[PDB]
């Protein structure tokens, strides 16, 4: 089999669709998702025609192996997706109606900056390559292009599943090459965050600040450090759900600040217990008094500068 | 091969069962199930009708490759299906016997609201795409139903297998697409939650309390950081097991509410100790002693709460 | 091919064995092992039949595919098993001898009762479905069943490999199947369990009890409340390498056990703070003194009751 | 079919290329990456030679089975390459045009001595046996080796993508072997290792520096102790994501020292308080302010020694 | 196909050799490793004899479906080899040259008494099972065993790759099989456990004994018990990189040994305070002068002691 030949010097137009079935595993530390999903491919081969009224037959099957199919790549795929044609119907013209149900793991970068309060745009890039005899473009059938209303994505909104109907024809090994951009907007469903990690992170933070109303040095030591000791473990907690990125996330830059706090606390807690010993009080107590109102109020003012540089 | 030939007008109607053999790895966090099935398959070929008084043959053995055969396809699996055929009867008027031994992992949401007192209904979609030639349908023989009685999933209890009998048939990409709903009803043995998790988490809790019987500041303090933490790694236990859910579990929820009543012990324990450094032990005295009802009281009232908004 | 036909109306009795050549990866959690083993399979087919004088040879070696070949299954496995064909060699009166080389995960439920001095019976089920020509029943040829001297399950000790001769015949789907239960009796290596988990969490428990020699209070609250954090460590890591049971296990019982006891030395800890506070030092000392007997001695009483009601 | 026969005596050449579309998981722990590329495969087979001007055709597509094609595989690869064959294009005279999409799990030595600020020389090695009928020499297409401008390893930055254009021809099991290096250049992403591991380890081992403002024996163990456990907890999160190495990474090295300055620091604890037991503060008193200085006096020095001879 | 005719009455003598070319996954939990060889094999077979002369070529190239294979397969593998075959050559005389790559998990046992000081010999079981025609004898081709100098296997120091010339000739299931042991001798790159587990476990167990300095009941409870909880830390994570053993490992009985150390360390602890309490410190002051000698002194002996028993 060889592609279908040119009736002047046009090129082939296959018209392409993805319809999603099943998207499963997203996972951030891999930045890759699973998708199940039916790819429907059209283009018209002339060598396949028919009459109708002769043939009896509005429509005629074929087995993949009997007639030319373009090879259609993922780009952003781990491996080759897993594929199984569902249907070849050829119509009269000699248009050709291909379509499959696929499965693959798809490579997809994920901006973190705003974690766990970002959204995303995930790639699900589709190409062929041009073959000597001829050029062979990419175009979306809209129609055929879709989702599911059973899609879901855990721990995610999903917002759209769109294409860029113009492909992106370019050059690679000597060989022109057509992309297609399919693109699935989701959003984080943050809500679990609150709970499990930025309430219990606040409240071991307002712990340490009760050593405000305390002169007890053992005690307000036990205090600060111990606090700080689980301050440890959420930060950990919170890594390990995510990839190492060369830039601050939004919920590292608290973490990350959260450590000052302890930092200056301990310097408080320690300055006052320095000046008690020295027989000076009545500073101590100047020094604590404003460390009462200054903590909350400097991490109240941190915050919203945090939260203005990130959204 | 192409399919039967409608006598009139009628889709064809496949007959389905599926007989679990073996259920297994039910993960919480993947919302993921592992099934290891018969499926069953029926419908009439009458192209295969034979003569029984002639042939001397009552059933005629096929390969799967010598007939036609229905693509039937599960909705909510990750990859297709790992299935081989165990065998393909014709009786005399053509109707066929399709038999097959299968391997799949199912995609099937979760309600972890009343975790982990929770139950649970697995679904497994079996799926049909009409051909040109004619429309298929599917229906459920419930004589070809069941499960086999050493089916066991390990953590759950297993209270039913059925299907609806009536498929969901719906238009997909200018196709007829006929769906069935198989129903696995399942109830999680909460046992073990109850000495591994539960119990400890509120002995800890309890621990904290005793801080009510002590004047001892720098003891409190220890008794009230050391228990909290101990309920930091029961937290994160508990959340390693499950999944991000846009909703409060019942488990969330007490767990939730245990760092509220470790933070007002906190202050209580802080109070206390400010007022006896002020000279009014009497004062911190009263707080003291009524806190010791406080706290049980109002814990169990909020769980009654919380017990009723959930169940 | 077809089954070889009765001579009367016998069912065809297939003679199996099987011979371990590795078992590897008793994995408790998920309650499976894998297994590598010889397959053989023995039954007369009369179409195959030959004269040793008039062709010369005493044995007649075919392909799987020339021949008729039972339809043998593995009931309790993930997936189908992966089997490689080493023998088939016909004897002049059509005695059928198959050989083959497999590899399977096996699911096998396990019971913890009596973790970690656990013995276990694991299964391996061999089955046949019967044919609209023939019934198909099984046997075990115990001169084809066995285990090489070399095979080892890495923590547990190997102490049979025997088959109940009597298959389990039972109708599934309106067709006759035959069942052969094939019993590996292996007995779990208790041994590390002693130096890793047992004694230590024995050590941190002795060691909480150093407290009824210590009238400090805060030195006291930092003994039990240490130690008991410690347990926590112990019951976490403990679960981790189990599965959820809706039964006690006997470690399981033992660590909940011990948790009492640090309660209770909390409330002893806390009481004896009271009457110090109250100035009834008098009284408390008899508490603690009573302690040093009590705790010890409801710890052994305690055990041995557990043990009994355990073994 | 058998390999082009030789004109003279010369070698067949097989010129290469290999163009990465995707770099995924570098596993620092197993040494290895996964990647997706285009492998193309170019030679001169004389018996394929056709006439332009008789044939019409300017260049013949054949499908791998219908010529020969030499067995290319990878030295450092876990398992063979899953490939899919795109193209295969005949010029006139015979030039072989060969290309295929791969994906490979590579195991690549990593030196970690500079960790996390270290920069790799990744290999994929390239290897031809030889036939008995000829000699098979490999050649780089450096117009062929590249790779895509969205090629992104997650927490690496990638340098270059080039080929040691003369491969190493050895004999192995007497014949002939043409290995290729292919390197590809990158270096780590440190930052992230600032805010998470390397900053929280420095605040901990500053706040056991307070001890040194601190006459409070009981405060000072809590500060020294609770500090070195959160030391011990960064060392096992580091470890666990590196290799076992049979020498010092500079991460290592600061980890390991900083265990030095915990264990003297309890030393100077214990000296002072022992002094002021025995009536000898004056003296506790100078041993404490050298302290002062000499603790992060020598940790400056320490590090400038180690950064010295790590860099 | 069927094996080659004796020309006598002597068994057939197949030629192994195998290649190391990768060698990667030494597991220390599962008792694995992964390999990636060159299988090399040779047979003379009569029948393929041919004339240079007359077919033109001096070595003939055949397919493996071709012509007779030995069956030859690995006893202690997970699943079945993934082989590609590289070259089938046949020589004038019948005489077969089959070279294969192939990729393995192995199984081999790992005795780790002396871990991590240990040294272990893997083995590569290679095996034939006789047919009926002939019995089957496999030999080793000292010219083609060997490994690539590149041959790294993490954490290991390969010492040699030779193999026992004797084959294990032995009946199995009414028939003889012939084994081939290949050794792969390594030794345990030790070095990382020295910084990483052994060096910090002594850190805190010589912190614990500062306490036989210090008179603090408080601050004593304070450092024995924290740095039990990071010595309970060490010897979690060490056990995680192990399996169960039913004997104790070096490491093992070093940190078992710990545990006794620092249960004393308490009793000294305990009673010391007790005698202060009782107005008897001079006595006190005796049993934790000679502690400080002790202590270090026992720890010495039992080491000397332990490191005897083990090497
Ligand atoms: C510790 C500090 C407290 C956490 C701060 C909240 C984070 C935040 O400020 O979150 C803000 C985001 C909304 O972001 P958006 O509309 O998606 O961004 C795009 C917006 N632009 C394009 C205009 C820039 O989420 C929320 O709905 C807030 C719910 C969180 C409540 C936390 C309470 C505790
Ligand atoms: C701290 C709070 C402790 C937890 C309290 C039990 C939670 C609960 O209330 O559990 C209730 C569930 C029963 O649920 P059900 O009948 O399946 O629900 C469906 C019923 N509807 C449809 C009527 C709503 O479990 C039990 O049998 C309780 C036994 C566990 C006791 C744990 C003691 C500790
Ligand atoms: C904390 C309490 C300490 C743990 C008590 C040991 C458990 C036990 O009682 O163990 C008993 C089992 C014996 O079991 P069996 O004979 O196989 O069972 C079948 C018996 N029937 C049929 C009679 C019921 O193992 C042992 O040899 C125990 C040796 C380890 C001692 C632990 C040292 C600490
Ligand atoms: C505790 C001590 C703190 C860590 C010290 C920094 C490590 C270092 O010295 O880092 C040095 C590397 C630069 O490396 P380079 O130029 O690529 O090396 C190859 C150069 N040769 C060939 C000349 C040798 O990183 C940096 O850019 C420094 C940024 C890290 C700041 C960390 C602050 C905390
Ligand atoms: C806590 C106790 C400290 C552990 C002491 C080292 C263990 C040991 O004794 O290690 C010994 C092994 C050497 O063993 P070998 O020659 O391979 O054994 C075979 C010997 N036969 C055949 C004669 C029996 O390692 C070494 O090279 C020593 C380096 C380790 C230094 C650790 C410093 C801390
Ligand atoms: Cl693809
Ligand atoms: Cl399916
Ligand atoms: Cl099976
Ligand atoms: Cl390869
Ligand atoms: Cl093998
Ligand atoms: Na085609
Ligand atoms: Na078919
Ligand atoms: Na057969
Ligand atoms: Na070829
Ligand atoms: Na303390
Ligand atoms: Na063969």
């Amino acid at each position: 089999v060889s592609p279908p030949p040119p009736i002047a010097d046009e090129p082939l137009t296959v018209n392409t669709g993805i319809y999603l079935i099943e998207c499963y595993s997203l996972d951030d530390k891999a930045e890759t998702f699973k998708v199940n999903a039916f790819l429907s491919l059209s283009w018209k081969d002339r060598r396949l025609a028919f009459d109708p009224v002769r043939s009896g037959v509005r429509v005629k099957t074929y087995e993949p192996e009997a007639i030319w199919i373009p090879e259609i790549r993922f780009v952003n795929v781990e491996n080759a997706r897993d594929a199984d044609v569902v249907d070849i119907s050829v119509s009269p013209d000699g248009t050709v109606q291909y379509l499959e149900r696929f499965s693959a793991r798809v490579l997809s970068p994920l901006d973190f900056r705003r974690y766990p309060f970002d959204s995303q745009t995930l790639h699900i890039y589709l190409i062929v390559r041009s073959v000597d005899t001829r050029n062979i473009v990419l175009a979306v059938d809209l129609e055929k292009v879709g989702k599911n209303d059973d899609v879901f994505l855990t721990g995610w909104d999903i917002e759209s599943f769109t294409a860029v109907v113009k492909p992106a024809n370019f050059a690679l090994e000597d060989r022109l090459e057509s992309k297609l951009d399919y693109q699935l907007r989701i959003s984080r469903q943050y809500f679990s965050y609150i709970p499990n990690i930025i309430l219990p992170m606040l409240f071991i933070l307002f712990i340490s600040w009760t050593a405000f109303w305390s002169t007890s040095y053992e005690a307000n030591v036990t205090l600060v450090v111990s606090t700080l000791i689980a301050h440890i473990a959420f930060n950990i907690l919170v890594e390990t759900n995510l990839p190492k990125t060369p830039y601050m996330t939004y919920t590292g830059a608290i973490i990350f600040m959260i450590y000052l706090f302890y930092f200056v606390a301990v310097i408080e807690v320690t300055v006052q217990h320095y000046l008690k010993v020295e027989s000076q009080p009545a500073r101590a107590a100047s020094i604590t008094r404003a460390s009462r109102i200054a903590f909350p109020v400097v991490f109240l003012l941190a915050n919203i500068i945090l939260a203005f540089l990130f959204f």
